[PDB]
């Protein structure tokens, strides 16, 4: 009597698989038939069993999800595995017990059938082109069989280092390079090892942004910089200086329109004005921002959504945003322009420059599968095109995309602001820094702490 298992393959969590174990003898003679699993480096774990008496038992993990069935005609025991999970992943073995005639019994085993539950999970921000990133992921599943789900959870920059440390979290994490040094110091990211030929496809300056202590900690995707987005119909010759916005606002408020609406909550949007001169520069830049809210030119709790919506609706003449925001404007019927950020105290407003980068989670089993996705499928002409047609990436890191980038007037304006700004250091202290600026700007905006007292608490 020999037991032969079948139906073992790769599947997506939530999917299904029917294991079948056929014997070379009648199942009637068997007392008990059942399924055991063995994951790498672990003990035998019974999942299900069926006795000659038709009673079926299951282990608590698989209970409710798996059903053990039997067909005495086909001389086969089945395991219908529904709603699969990564914890299920193991080698599944078929077992049969037979009482002899005398007191003793016989245990019979099979070859084993491998079941792999694999899901490629990607964490990217909701303001980016996750739908397009999914279209790349859909082509990956066609050529391999691995599922590529794209998730966009709130506060992922500070949810990733908590979840990825303890739990599983994502396989690959997408965020501007500045947050990655903190992940690298903490040991939350795998070292990137790309071959020369892949390495050569991207601009050498882009690789520098994704380097911490002489180790590549991510894959560079695109350079991001804030620009001044303006409605050409409401404002044909927009302000070249910050100091002439109050005058323009007085003019526009008479006609039931705002001058400038942008995200005041997130400090990345307010930093260019703050850092225009520089300290004395931070005091100057912020006082101006405070005076705008004090003169009722800007709203106190202006966030990403009400600013975006207001510009797209045609209520505000200007807004401060990144490449990613353009597609939503195109959807609306607004003749828009992207240009240089306004100057403050003569000198330019220095926006921080981000390099969108993809890193592999140190606690991921799919490190080689993610490297394949990132190199051969995402960081390709075809791959970046898909992401870019959803929501624009900005100035891509791919060398082959220079011609297409250069043909776009908005990219030109983005690069103009990126040169006037500076790339963020990747250092672990960036997190504490950003938090210090986030509070400082909110406190001064609402009317709690003074501009002098804001820089005091922030420098500490
Ligand atoms: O607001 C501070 C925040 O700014 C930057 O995050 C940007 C991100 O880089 C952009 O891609 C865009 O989506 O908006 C974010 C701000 O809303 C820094 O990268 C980040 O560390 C910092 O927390």
């Amino acid at each position: 009597r020999q037991l032969v298992e079948s139906g073992g393959g790769l599947v997506q969590p939530g999917g299904s698989l029917r294991l079948s174990c056929a014997a070379s003898g009648s199942i009637l003679y068997f007392n008990r038939m059942g399924w055991y699993r063995q994951a790498p480096g672990k003990q035998r774990e019974l999942v299900a069993a069926i006795t000659s008496g038709d009673s079926t038992n299951y282990a608590d993990p698989v209970k409710g999800r798996f059903t053990i069935s039997r067909d005495n005609a086909k001389n086969t025991v089945y395991l219908q595995m529904n709603s699969l999970k990564p914890e299920d992943t193991a080698v599944y073995y078929c077992n049969a017990k037979e009482k002899g005639w005398s007191f003793s019994l016989y245990d019979y085993w099979g070859q084993g059938t491998p079941v792999t539950v694999v899901k490629l999970v990607i964490w990217i921000n909701g303001d980016k082109g996750y739908n397009g990133l999914a279209e790349v992921g859909k082509k990956f599943e066609k050529d391999t069989g691995i599922k590529v789900t794209v998730e966009h959870p709130d506060k992922l920059e500070e949810k990733f280092p908590q979840v990825a440390a303890t739990g599983d979290g994502p396989d690959i994490i997408f965020w501007a390079h500045d947050r990655f040094g903190g992940y690298a110091q903490s040991g939350l990211l795998a070292e990137i090892t790309p071959d020369k030929a892949f390495q050569d496809k991207l601009y050498p300056f882009t690789w520098d942004a994704v380097r911490y202590n002489g180790k590549l900690i991510a894959y560079p995707i695109a350079v991001e910089a804030l620009s001044l987005i303006y409605n050409k119909d409401l404002l044909p010759n927009p302000p070249k200086t910050w100091e002439e916005i109050p005058a323009l606002d007085k003019e526009l408020k008479a006609k039931g329109k705002s001058a400038l609406m942008f995200n005041l909550q997130e400090p990345y949007f307010t930093w260019p004005l703050i850092a225009a001169d520089g300290n004395a520069g931070a005091k100057a830049g912020l006082t101006f921002l405070v005076d705008l809210i004090k003169n009722k030119h800007m709203n106190a709790d202006t966030d990403y959504s009400i600013a975006e919506a207001a510009f797209n609706k045609g209520e505000t003449a200007m807004t401060i945003n990144g490449p990613w925001a353009w597609s939503n404007i195109d959807t609306s019927k607004v003749n828009y322009g992207v240009t240089v950020l306004p100057t403050f105290k003569g000198q330019p407003s220095k926006p921080f420059v981000g390099v969108l980068s993809a890193g592999i989670n140190a606690a991921s089993p799919n490190k080689e599968l993610a490297k394949e996705f990132l190199e051969n499928y995402l960081l390709t002409d075809e791959g970046l095109e898909a992401v870019n047609k959803d929501k624009p990436l900005g100035a891509v890191a791919l060398k082959s995309y220079e011609e297409e980038l250069a043909k776009d007037p908005r990219i030109a304006a983005t690069m103009e602001n990126a040169q006037k700004g500076e790339i963020m250091p990747n250092i672990p202290q960036m997190s504490a820094f950003w938090y210090a600026v986030r509070t400082a700007v909110i406190n001064a905006a609402s009317g709690r702490q003074t501009v002098d007292e804001a820089l005091k608490d922030a420098q500490t």
